[PDB]
C-alpha cells in the first residue's frame, strides 16, 4: 500500500465553490499526496492516472447561451507555470444536467500541482454523492 | 498476469436489463475476480481502479421528464452496507443518445462486491458492440 | 520509467481530420509503444489501460440527423481482424459541444494495434487544447 494515490470529493457543504475533500469513506489522499490550496501536490517524479468528473445542473434555461468547461491543469515547481492536460466543453441549453469526466497518464515532476477547476460552480451539483470527484495514482 | 482484473460487457442477448457477462473475446474475469449474482467480488485487499460505461438510446421523448442513472456501488463484506462510490444522472429530453463514463480509485477489501447499475434498462443499447462495459483491475 | 506508455494529442494544425500526434510537452510514446499509419503498435504482450477522448463542435443544427461516434478497435496481427473494444454515439441535435470519453482494460497482444477513429472530422475541436486525446499504459 505504498503509491502516492488519491480521490478527493467535492465538499457537500461549500456554498458556491468547488472545495476538494479528502474523506474517511471511500475517499484517498496518501503515500505522500497533499491537499493544498485546492490543489493535489504531487510527492515524487513519474507517471501519474490523473482524473475527474464533474455534473453540471440547472433548473430551466436562461437567456444568455450557457458553456460550462472541467479542466485538469498542471502546476509545474520548475517554472509555475500552469498547462492545460485534459478539459472539456458543454451547452445544456439550445432541470438539465450536464456530467463531464475527464482522465489521462502525464508524467508529472515532485512538487508540480494539480488543479480539477470549473468556471459554474453556481451550476456544480456537489450535494449529491459520487457525482464530483479528482484524482490521481502513481502507475 | 496475475493482477486481479475484470472488464465484462452487457448481455447482447438479455432483454430488458443489464446482465454482466465474461467474453472470451476481449473480456476478462481473471486472478481471483468473480461475477456472483451480476456484481464483481474483490479476491484481495487493495487499491482498485473502477470503471464503467452504459449508453441509453429512446427512440423519442415521452410526455414525463426522463432522468437516467448510472451508479457504481460498494457492498462491504465486513457490514453489508451499499454505498455510492461514482454515480451520474442526464436528462435527454428538454432517435437520441446518452452515454455515462465513470472511473475512480478506491481501497476496496477482500470479498467486497461492486455493482454497476442503472434506473431505465428499457432504454440501455447493449446490442450494439463496445457501449456497455463495467471492469476493475488491482494497482 | 519502463512501462509501454502512450498519450498522443490531436494536431491542432492538421485540416478536417483526426491526425494523432506526440508531443514534446505533456504528451507520451515511450518504452516500445510506437505511431505508425495513425494507430498506437502495442511492444508487448500483457494487461493495458486504453482511453480517448474527443470533442465535437458545430456552428449550429443542420437538416439533416447529425450521429457522431467515437471508437477503440483492437488490429490483431496474427489475423488482421479489426474488433471495436469502446466506443460510444451521440446525436448533438433533436454553437453545440459533445464531448465522448471512452477507457478501459485489454489483454493485448506484442504488435497488435489500437485506432481511436471518429465519422465526423469536420466536427472535431482539436484546435482547443486538452480535448483530443488517446492513450494507453501496460498494466
Amino acid at each position: 500500500s505504498d503509491k502516492p494515490v488519491a480521490h478527493v470529493v467535492a465538499n457537500p457543504q461549500a456554498e458556491g465553490q468547488l472545495q476538494w475533500l479528502n474523506r474517511r469513506a471511500n475517499a484517498l489522499l496518501a503515500n505522500g499526496v497533499e491537499l493544498r490550496d485546492n490543489q493535489l501536490v504531487v510527492p515524487s517524479e513519474g507517471l501519474y492516472l490523473i482524473y475527474s468528473q464533474v455534473l453540471f445542473k440547472g433548473q430551466g434555461c436562461p437567456s444568455t447561451h450557457v458553456l460550462l468547461t472541467h479542466t485538469i491543469s498542471r502546476i509545474a515547481v520548475s517554472y509555475q507555470t500552469k498547462v492545460n492536460l485534459l478539459s472539456a466543453i458543454k451547452s445544456p441549453c439550445q432541470p438539465w444536467y450536464e456530467p463531464i469526466y475527464l482522465g489521462g497518464v502525464f508524467q508529472l515532476e515532485k512538487g508540480d500541482r494539480l488543479s480539477a477547476e470549473i468556471n459554474r460552480p453556481d451550476y456544480l451539483d456537489f450535494a449529491e454523492s459520487g457525482q464530483v470527484y479528482f484524482g490521481i495514482i502513481a502507475l
